[PDB]
């Protein structure tokens, strides 16, 4: 009566819908990881404190705005906030750094030199847009700048143009030299510096721009843990952001944000050079029509999944939350779909960022997660992922696949594994086990970067390694088996799987155990 | 290329979520039905013909607010719109009337023109809770008082009392080793009469109050196709509202809300009682935790999709779009999924009875279903139903479930129907073909009706009866044809399914044809 | 292009069929436990060295004929064959003994003095069956004499007589007192000591006679490994063979034959209470309707296989190879099926105990057991095994279950499994895997008795006990390895998965290890 094992043991899908029981309560463990933009509601070490006891594991900072002292500082706030609880191993929580590049976007100017100024624009009027750097600071219901200089070349007449969001609409009726004469379609306040999309058109704007060169030397300066890299079209975008982070940055996980309609066809080339995918859905539902989003949703978090690859499911998934202390059914509905659909991240944006409820916020995202986490038809999808993933000679990802199906077999409460670079953990979270995936690891980059996976609660070690190797791997299992306890994953007397190698260093994972907890 | 015709072709649930592909068209068919609620932003004969152009099919009057003239004026007006269609009857839509009960409330508010002395709150305050009908009707300082009697027996300290519909939350303490107390929480403000709620209780209030007699009977004056009962906590609510319409009503479907624990619990002895199931996500959300909506909502789907009876899924599905042309990407995701899960009925609310864009969240709502309805994965969703649907010697079901079965065979361009009733193109939709069902009927109400069900695209025939029953029969057959080719669903040498009986009146239909388009 | 891998990749079982492939060979390894009965033809110390190479596991002892003298020298041939092959411990193969009672048979007199004679019977002649012990020696053509006292009680007028494999068949005509006239149905060569079959009667012989006591005491005092009980009717047949045995031969495995229709109705308590079951199909044929044979057979090898208990498949697998070198394709069928069908093991018995062609009989049990094994569906089959065995803490069921799981994903050439019981390696064979399992124990009864499991491949350990667990753990995992090598299992740099546990003695089992041949 605990987990949905109700549901669990349906022969058919629609059965274990029909079984789905608000009255049978999740485990304790949350898998789906939190990446929470930060901003000035959520900047404060304080904040910061509380953010992660709500359950945060990745910070996001985006790079649209800000300065890098700026950045600089949310950083430091971070690592201060994270520090704070590094006095208990056992209740530490390692805390990851998301660098989201600015990329090739598109923004107006200042409403009559005012950040806050807003105008009106009615159904059916004329506006005018100029590249003329003379109207950057004047922009109104008559004259709007915009700062894309080849706007002209890869506009036509009857195209269509969004402002803020795609709120407001409007179609070129007119086309000149250095500017276009357009009509407003959809009308509303217009306010400054709003991002604009040109969903039909071929946009000439670098990859990586000399600003996103400068902010991904930074985040390498910086030891952040992974890059968002915004408006990948194509396989080559990724190379230029894995050439730019280099040597220095070679561990930094890239992250291709597929946003535009080029993002969603040339979606394989992109998986295959990136270290994961976020479904960037804000952009996205702008650049295709809105009513296809959860199908390149669906089609990438799939993709994703069968690839073994990170995916992050992103954007307006409490969106009401930024006024509001509670969400509506839309976005219940949202995030509980994300985990179902195999989701490894849900992401807050404005929610964390800027709004008046970011604790609210991931606290809503963590109570949905698991709850949704219980309600997955695991037997389908256990099934489904060894069915398509390939026969290999590699004994790690053998021992992973039996770790996995074992962990079903005796319903463990955990599969504690023993990890360097994180790959072991990796290669378990592939095939979803329902149990908690316990990594230790010594190494404090691993343990961050692992909360990029579905179920890895990562956990970092920071006794010494003892001389007696057995004695060293035996504390590390035992910390976990602590870890657990506390955190309520499992009693004294519960079955876990644990996971070790044969030797030391890295690429030895070969040994399964199952284990009762002491 | 089209409909997710690749997708529709995968081994595995994992490989056809990969195969979604964004640049595959849905076909022109929508299966979803509409249900939209009338109010001042779409009470007009113009606006009301434009919504019917844009995809209404039902239209739900809500009676917890309006007078019965204000509501006898809002049908003659879906009436005068429908009508101005029935010139051209291969074009004509049926439109359903939906009545919407207030059922048993509560309703919030003492100080109440037009904008009341907020709620706000006051984390402990003088309001105040009452074993009494003493101090309601009582203002010093600020209180709003409600309109229900006995809270007791039924009832345990510290419970919540959600002001506004779930806008509000409350911390109400009684009982309580202290006296007979009272207490107060977290606020925002109030518009005008509010609500209050009791979370896993058996509220005792009667099913069918009084003025939910009045308006029950008004409905049947009114010749309303349907009734959405609020609140439904039982079997015997069911039988009460049926009781309520009598002889007279017989024909109008029941829909019973699911709106609280209760409901939830009760379910299958409801859903029996029942012609169909509202989820009724705005109460649901308030009276269980926000986070276990979506495994009510997929529990209720799956279960009448199991028992072969309309679910509707309703509430915040678009609600952005209430002040903004466009809906958030949580939003767009709602809708689909809804239609993913099996509802065969979507719902807007306060989207288009008081909302800025009314035309556009209806049109929304259609294109995404559209979408959604070509994601099916109806491989193993035909396999499922069939498993799990009993054996039986009734002569249509087993026809019906032949004609779904040849019509993914030959991939028909629609499953035409002639039904008296509409329950021999009931037990088509069953079975969840991708073809639409053209439902031909001589009955109004029936075409009406049907819009409670997944694919059924009602026809009214008007023309007179043939002299050979034969003949009338391939009249009404050849109309059907006539409405599929003008409506863009199929073409001349395409193949369709027909059912018919091989005699006049109900409960004989046994025939199935596959034929080409004259 | 081998072992079917191209078949094992299909999505259905009809594509599975589509895709055998009479081009695809089979690996080295042969799971399937060959069973021969030894007589004449098959005794001597020479021709049982051969069988052994052959690929005979079991020595199979018919105790319905022959002294106990004649059944000795037997064993010690088997023994002195088997121990040739002792010198290298490396090449060694066990060799089980296995009694088979004679149960509660009936059999006829001799003819005419001598039990080679044979009179020609007519069809429609008359035969007079007697219990006078004047005629037990002097069998004719119209006179013949039954062991069973109890025959005229139980056996009607009109009742079917069934004599030699049911091959003559008489009718009672004529119903008396120590006698019964009968007419030949089926006439033919009638012979001496002849088993007798009364199909619809309820024989009321003791389930142990007082020549099984006899027989099953001299299997304690030969050291035999298992006991083929014949006639099992009921469980507490089953606990009285078990009490026979004793203290003394607590050890020696059980095996029911199922051989009329109580047993089969019975079938599920005596599986309960024996160590496995024989189809023991000769007799079961004659009993119930020979039409019905591959209904029980399939039905008590599934009930087996979900139970984890050893199966037999048995009579007439090759019978027409007793006088032809090569069998019929009936035969060929057969046995490819039983094996498909999933039995542990398959038998001989006139092929090898009197047959002219012993070794090609062996010879051929092995060929088809090898095509059948890698025709398996084992997609299907262990999902199917997965989903229908129950979830338990059992912490080596989940370590045999990932272990198979886990030589799946790596194609890995073994299973090598540390056990002193059996019982560890008896856990991984119930999961079906492809892969042999190698069971290395220092028990030589333990390796005699695991030939009863699909694709145990037993090796006896003889290096003696190091002092240090750990190297004495890794002395016999580097045994097993040298032993595959040797017989072409694997080469060195295949991964192989490795069983063993975390502390000395059995019901310890609880690591996997996926390990590269040295
Ligand atoms: O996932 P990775 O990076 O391959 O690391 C797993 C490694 O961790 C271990 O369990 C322990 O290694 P260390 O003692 O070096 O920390 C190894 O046996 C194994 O090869
Ligand atoms: O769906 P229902 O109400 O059972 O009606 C189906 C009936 O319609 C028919 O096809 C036509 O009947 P009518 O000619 O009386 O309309 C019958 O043969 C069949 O029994
Ligand atoms: O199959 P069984 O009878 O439980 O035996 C398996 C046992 O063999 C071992 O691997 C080795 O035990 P021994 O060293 O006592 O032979 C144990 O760790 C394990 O419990
Ligand atoms: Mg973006
Ligand atoms: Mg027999």
């Amino acid at each position: 009566q605990t987990q949905q094992l109700h549901a669990a043991m349906a022969d058919t899908f629609l059965e274990h819908m029909c079984r789905l029981d608000i009255d049978s309560p999740p485990i304790t463990a949350r898998n789906t990881g939190i990446i929470c933009t930060i901003g000035p509601a959520s900047r404060s070490v304080e904040t910061l404190k509380e953010m992660i006891k709500s359950g945060m594991n990745v910070a996001r900072l985006n790079f649209s705005h800000g300065t890098h002292e700026y950045h600089a500082e949310t950083i430091k706030n971070v690592r201060t906030a994270t520090e704070s609880f590094a006095s208990d191993p056992i209740l530490y929580r390692p805390v990851a750094v998301a660098l989201d590049t600015k990329g090739p976007e598109i923004r107006t100017g200042l409403i009559k030199g005012s950040g806050t100024a807003e105008v009106e624009l009615k159904k059916g009027a004329t506006l005018k847009i100029t590249l003329d750097n003379a109207y950057m600071e004047k922009c109104d219901e008559n004259i709007l700048w915009l700062d894309y200089k080849n706007i002209c070349k890869v506009v036509e007449v009857g195209s269509k143009i969004y402002v803020d969001d795609g709120l407001i609409s409007l179609q070129v009726k007119q086309k000149g030299a250095d500017f276009l004469v357009t009509e407003v379609e959809n009308g509303g306040s217009l306010g400054s510096k709003k991002g604009v999309n040109l969903p039909g058109a071929a946009v000439d704007l670098p990859a990586v721009s000399e600003k996103d060169i400068q902010d991904l030397k930074f985040g390498v300066e910086q030891d952040v843990d992974m890059v968002f890299a915004s408006f990948i079209r194509k396989a080559s975008d990724v190379h230029e952001v894995r050439k730019v982070l280099g040597e220095k940055g070679k561990n930094i996980k890239i992250i291709s944000k597929i946003e535009n309609h080029e993002g969603v066809r040339r979606f394989d080339e992109i998986l295959e050079a990136s270290d994961g995918i976020m479904v960037a859905r804000g952009d996205l539902g702008i650049e295709i029509p809105a009513e296809k989003v959860f199908l390149a949703q669906k089609m990438m978090i799939g993709r994703c999944n069968r690839a073994g690859k990170p995916v992050i499911c992103a954007t307006q998934m409490l969106e009401s939350m930024i006024k509001k202390p509670r969400p509506t059914r839309a976005e219940g509905s949202d995030v509980a779909n994300a985990v179902l659909d195999g989701a490894d991240c849900i992401m807050l944006s404005g929610e964390t960022a800027k709004g008046d409820y970011p604790l609210e916020a991931v606290r809503m995202q963590h109570l949905i997660a698991r709850e949704a986490e219980a309600a997955i038809y695991h037997l389908q999808l256990f099934e489904e992922l060894r069915r398509l993933a390939p026969i290999t000679s590699d004994p790690t990802e053998a021992t992973a696949v039996g770790a996995v199906e074992a962990s079903f077999k005796c319903c463990s409460g955990a599969i504690i594994v023993l990890t360097k670079s994180g790959r072991s953990a990796h290669q378990v979270a592939r095939y979803r086990p329902r149990a908690p995936i316990i990594a230790v690891t010594r190494n404090p980059q691993t343990a961050r970067q692992a909360h990029l996976y579905r179920g890895i609660f990562p956990v970092l070690c920071k006794d010494p390694v003892q001389e007696a190797w057995a004695e060293d791997v035996d504390l590390r299992v035992n910390f976990a088996m602590n870890v657990g306890k506390a955190r309520g994953f499992f009693k004294k007397g519960d079955v876990v799987i644990v996971l070790t190698g044969w030797r030391p260093g890295s690429g030895f994972t070969n040994t399964m155990r199952v284990v009762p907890v002491p």
